[PDB]
């Protein structure tokens, strides 16, 4: 096998997503295996009836590629953040995301829905 013949594998093994909620206090959380990233840009969070404080992407690392040129990107871990102000009974967080490999390819922009356990404001 040729290098990076085995790289393609499933998304959620490149970009393990987790969270962890706490009351007002959500973690979402990206394992992102060695040899691929995250582009900081197609990251989109949105609240299906809650209401949660803006969201600061925090400062990645640059990096070039073909898809698009210079874009910030994340490797290793993402940790994120959210702040849930309010949440209803049966309210989620839809996170979209998109990730790339080194070796030269583009998963297609993923999505995920998080159960948001409910939060009286």
């Amino acid at each position: 096998d040729a290098p990076g013949r085995s790289q393609f594998v499933p998304a959620d093994q490149a970009f393990a997503f987790d969270f962890q909620q706490n009351q007002h206090d959500l973690n979402l959380t990206w394992q992102i295996k060695d040899g691929y990233y995250l582009y900081r840009k197609q990251i989109r969070i949105t609240p299906e009836h809650a209401k949660i404080a803006d969201v600061q992407l925090p400062q990645g690392v640059w990096h070039e590629d073909e898809f698009y040129g210079k874009s910030e990107i994340y490797r290793d871990r993402l940790t994120l953040p959210v702040t849930i102000n309010q949440a209803s009974a049966g309210a989620t967080l839809t996170v979209t995301y998109q990730g790339c490999a080194d070796a030269g390819f583009c998963y297609p922009p993923e999505t995920k829905t998080v159960p948001l356990s409910e939060v009286v404001a």
